[PDB]
């Protein structure tokens, strides 16, 4: 029976990592997967995380199953981070949160939930977007449509085309938005643009679904949540899939959350019971460790202060590398203007290189980037910057 | 969009956990969820596990993403446990293993893998069986069929009814088998019966799917795999979803595995690529903490020896409670023979109690059991045995 199965292509992102770990030539540079790296080029575990883990090792007395929706405090801390400490959504108990295995897991439970319990048939995603978005929703049998987003000429948000392309999104359709640090463009809407979309969203009857995987990597925790909060004060219902993989450096512990928001407490609890049914038929209940670490840190004022400082340092090192990248490209003789890179948010910048050049950089200079031209700026260091820019210039 | 969602019914297993937690009676007894308890009534963290976690805390340098299929060593160690150190499936490289979030997760990925890449239409499940089996397969869009298994009169396995029931399973159909410690009956096939089923399976043309969540709780590690090893030596293709939740006491860390077996190395790798795709669209990659603990314990002989002794103590304490249970029931006035309980394997015992009785035990005496009459013997201790048996006799 397994003879008739046709092989699957390699993940355009996770695959690259294997092709890199395979390359034998010295000096290789990995600018693929969106994982943070410090000045020495390593992905260390945060100090606040090592501390939390020591606390858990000493105080855990059992590994007994968590409830289907995970750790209670985890859900509470998540909601404050997203909506704000005094939020009315929280005070009116209009939101329920389930701890999930990563942001991906949050996206999948939301998709399964929507497919099995609502009349949702279509999800609208930006073009371009994280490749895995279409796969997650299709996995639940949901049709995925794309809306315009990037002005590749001015390296900015094509707001006019975005509005026009979403004209066909009907009431009941789900529209996916990146909370901040759009992947892979790094271009986010301004608060004014968010407000416009929020209004348009309510009038058209869309079900907003926010993917929040980089909160704190744009400007700050609270600032990066402004777009979501503009919608939240405007809508009756919405879904938010968030991830702690990057802002806590907990990639492999799979820590995320799927937050459901309904018109009132009675409706959300009812709907949430069906979300739990969906989780139960998938992985039963969430992994404890990653989420325990996060709940511990967010709950302890002393630990939280350290974490917030570590997040700030990562954010600043990236912005620092953004400026150094543009300066070195000039220094090394680039005639093309890359100034636009300074205006992008997060780990990824859309370089504007053609799939051809991207392959030439790899098989010829040993530099790895995603075929879309997306480069992980957080992977750049003072030590590989020069060879990197020298490679790019040579392929321009 | 959420106004008309109908509330979902509570899980017949995980639901009780919340009821029990809420009950105010100081003398409540929990015999519901299949979780091990020591003589003190606690669900401790194994010593082998605690030591392994100390190693990790001390030596982990990064939390960087694992890889769709997880830790390689983990995959190698579970195949040896399942097939045997010098198995032909291993040497001939016919097997691929993906690390999954618990056995439940392993079941869902296998289900998704099958529904999206093959012609499989329905899955055959024992009657009775773990309630979640139907939910997991129906969620992936697969039709579920039940085959006879338990003789409620003689409290034994009705091999005649089992074989006659399965004669209706067409080729290409999937048939689910519990590796050992059948849930909820506790009655497993003899090697001879396994021998037959294996032969009948190849001839009938079924795709065997083994659920192995209790290896080591029946007779022993190697011994409990006999049934599986019998099918392995005969079939070209098979799937095994295993769990480390119980034999390692790592319930909430979600540690499981899904092993794919094909005719040759080329076919399995081709098929496994789609399984990785199914995973990527679900939770992307697996949680590292639990799987890491298992890998290091199974890899270190000094640690391994400790773990194996701990598993033996757990298996033996359960056996001692099983005997104590039957003896105490007669002493407290049981007007019936519960000897059949001694013949059951695993953590449970199919008591024979009706739903109305189980219902009465909870509300009238605060003794919690599953509505099917399934009782967790691993939850019985020398201290709660008396009150527990008195309650049962009273509703008899
Ligand atoms: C928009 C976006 N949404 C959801 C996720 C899911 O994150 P999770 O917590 O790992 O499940 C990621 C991770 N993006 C990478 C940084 C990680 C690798 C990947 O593709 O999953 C990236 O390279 O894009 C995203 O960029
Ligand atoms: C046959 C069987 N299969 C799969 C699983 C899944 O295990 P996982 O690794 O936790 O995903 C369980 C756990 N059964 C319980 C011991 C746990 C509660 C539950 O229903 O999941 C039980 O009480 O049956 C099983 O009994």
């Amino acid at each position: 029976m397994f003879e008739n199965i046709t092989a699957a292509p390699a993940d355009p992102i996770l695959g690259l990592a294997d092709l890199f770990r395979a390359d034998e030539r010295p000096g290789k540079i990995n600018l693929g997967i969106g994982v943070y790296k410090d000045e020495t080029g390593k992905t260390p575990v945060l100090t606040s995380v090592k501390k939390a883990e020591q606390y858990l090792l000493e105080n855990e007395t059992t590994k007994n199953y968590l409830g289907i929706d995970g750790i209670p405090e985890f859900g509470r801390c998540t909601q404050e981070l997203l909506f704000g400490k005094g939020s009315a959504l929280i005070n009116d108990k209009r939101a329920r949160t389930a701890q999930t295995p990563g942001g991906t897991g949050a996206l999948r439970v939301a998709a399964d939930f929507l497919a099995k319990n609502t009349s949702v048939k279509r999800v609208w995603v930006s073009n371009p977007s994280w490749p895995n978005h279409k796969s997650v929703f299709n996995s639940a049998g949901l049709e995925v449509r794309e809306y315009a987003y990037y002005d590749a000429e001015n390296h900015t948000l094509d707001f006019d085309a975005l509005i026009n392309s979403l004209n066909e999104a009907q009431a009941g359709d789900v529209v996916l938005f990146h909370g901040c640090c759009h992947n892979p463009t790094g271009i986010d809407p301004t608060l004014e643009q968010w407000q416009t979309l929020a209004q348009l969203s309510v009038e058209k009857g869309w079900l907003p679904l926010f993917d929040f995987a980089y909160q704190g990597f744009a400007r700050g925790l609270e600032e990066d949540a402004e777009g979501l909060r503009a919608f939240a004060a405007m809508h009756k219902e919405l879904i938010v899939a968030s991830s702690y993989s990057k802002n806590f450096g907990l990639y492999n512990e799979r820590v995320g959350a799927c937050t459901l928001v309904a018109a009132d407490s009675e409706t959300v609890d009812r709907a949430f019971s069906q979300m739990k049914a969906a989780i139960r038929a998938n992985y039963s209940n969430p992994p404890a460790h990653g989420a325990s670490v996060v709940a511990t840190i967010l709950s302890n004022d002393a630990l939280r202060a350290i974490w917030e400082q570590e997040l700030t340092d990562m954010r600043q090192r990236i912005q620092r590398m953004r400026q150094l990248f543009v300066n070195t490209l000039q220094e090394k003789g680039a005639n093309r203007d890359f100034s636009f890179i300074i205006k992008q948010n997060g780990m990824f910048s859309f370089s504007g290189l053609t799939k051809e050049q991207v392959l030439r950089l790899r098989e010829e200079f040993g530099v790895y980037a995603v075929a879309s031209g997306r480069v992980n700026v957080a992977g750049m260091t003072p030590d590989n910057m020069a060879p990197l820019c020298e490679a790019i210039v040579a392929v321009l």
